[PDB]
């Protein structure tokens, strides 16, 4: 018992820096967003076609972010420390030189890209001076966000959870000056943003480089077998990242069937349990470099226990935010629209499917600790066939039989079903590490 109480306040410790600092990530569009507003409708609407190449900038370095602390956290715990720091060097350096091509060949496919987007004529100006400092900042933020992973990677999360509120407070102060006061206009959002990310950078790296997390002396080290194993896990991360967006598509249709106001309470719906999961959101981050050291340390049963305390929180967290959500439903639907048939369809999804955001949050927990035992195929799979396997067919069942309010119980249904698909899949994954078992 002393076990489960020691590992319990060590998920703690490593979690609620990471639960404010989700936060503070979260913010950087929506008060980007709201200062450029107030540059007009066109503006705003250049920012909006910004908002898919993001999801592809924000998937690259999540995708290696995942596979850096898998690999380096457990070459920690296997005892391989300058093997470690020597991959903390090459992860910053490969970060570099690769989200900087994508950046290239996003600025240089802009006018098809903004085409396929289906964005106006009128938007095509603006994009052409306002990515070259965008993606200026988007480099920028990834490279804080690989110094973020090697922290991260290294058992720490306390560091670049301050940062993240540093710097989205700094972006918050730098934007109206900026956009302002020094009269750049949307660029100014861009600029700002950068100077914000140069700071955290500029605090960040010295302290990494004083521990040693990171080094560029690799005589020694395997460059190709290094990049092997990120590759094996970045690959199928990326593609995971693909699935949302790429289930919206289908899912769009079916909601487009129920009218124009189920179409607006379905993104209100989708808002608000991105908000109730924001725990779950926060141990994605905190739990895995813990699971990839552990593994590397042959500490087995550790791994056993830690994943049932962070299952039954969630289990338990997740029913509490529920009922709380159901008692207030009609205050929260009425005060996130103005307009009556939206209000009634948001409040008719607030008290179906939050009680089933605990299945989901167990989903989500899954695919990080797969990933951190380096089976990122087996995360690949859970998220494939949460979307497509479950979510999606029970949705469309759901609306078939029961319409509008069928449609969030088949939402309700099939996130129990991949919840329990997920722990599945979990324990088939950690029998496959029973070798080193002690």
């Amino acid at each position: 018992q002393t076990s489960t109480s020691s590992l319990a306040k060590q998920l703690f410790q490593m979690t609620w820096p990471m639960l404010f600092g989700v936060l503070s990530l979260m913010s950087f569009q929506l008060v980007d967003s709201a200062f450029i507003g107030q540059l007009g409708v066109l503006p705003l609407a250049a920012q909006g076609f910004t908002m898919p190449i993001q999801m592809v900038i924000i998937g690259i370095q999540v995708g290696l972010g995942i596979a850096t602390t898998a690999v380096i956290s457990r070459a920690i715990g296997a005892g391989k420390t300058e093997y470690a720091k020597q991959l903390g060097g090459l992860v910053i350096v490969i970060g570099g030189i690769g989200v900087a091509l994508i950046a290239l060949v996003l600025y240089l496919l802009r006018q098809p890209l903004l085409g396929l987007l289906g964005a106006p004529e009128t938007v095509f100006a603006i994009i052409d001076h306002y990515w070259l400092w965008w993606l200026a900042s988007a480099w920028t933020g990834a490279m804080l966000y690989f110094y973020y992973s090697v922290c991260r990677a290294n058992g720490n999360t306390l560091l670049p959870g301050t940062l993240m509120m540093v710097t989205s407070v700094l972006n918050l102060i730098l934007d109206p000056i900026f956009i302002f006061t020094f009269d750049l206009g949307i660029d100014g959002a861009a600029i700002a943003t950068i100077i914000a990310f140069g700071v955290g950078i500029a605090i960040v790296a010295p302290k990494v480089a004083q521990r040693q997390w990171t080094s560029y002396q690799w005589q020694d080290l395997n460059i190709s077998q290094s990049l092997t194993a990120l590759g094996h896990i970045m690959g199928p991360a990326m593609l995971s990242q693909l699935l949302p967006p790429l289930s919206s598509m289908f899912a769009t249709k079916l909601l487009a069937s129920f009218g124009t106001a189920a179409v607006a309470a379905w993104a209100l719906g989708s808002r608000f349990e991105f908000f109730a999961l924001v725990a779950v959101l926060a141990m994605t981050m905190s739990l895995p470099p813990m699971i990839g050291r552990m593994l590397g340390a042959k500490e087995i049963t550790h791994i056993r226990q830690l994943v049932r305390i962070a299952c039954q929180f969630v289990l338990g967290f997740q029913l509490l935010i529920a009922l709380v959500t159901y008692v207030f439903a009609t205050p929260l639907a009425e005060l996130m629209t103005s307009e009556t048939e939206v209000s009634q369809i948001l409040n008719l999804h607030l008290v179906i499917v939050p009680i089933s955001l605990g299945a989901l949050g167990i989903c989500m927990l899954m695919v990080s600790v797969a990933n951190a035992l380096g089976k990122s195929y087996v995360a690949l799979t859970i998220s494939a066939l949460r979307l497509f396997a479950f979510y999606l067919p029970c949705l469309w069942l759901g609306a078939h039989f029961y319409g509008i309010e069928g449609l969030f119980i088949g939402a309700l249904v099939g996130n129990i079903i991949a919840g329990w698909a997920a722990w599945l899949a979990y324990q088939k994954a950690l029998r496959s590490e029973n070798l080193y078992f002690q």
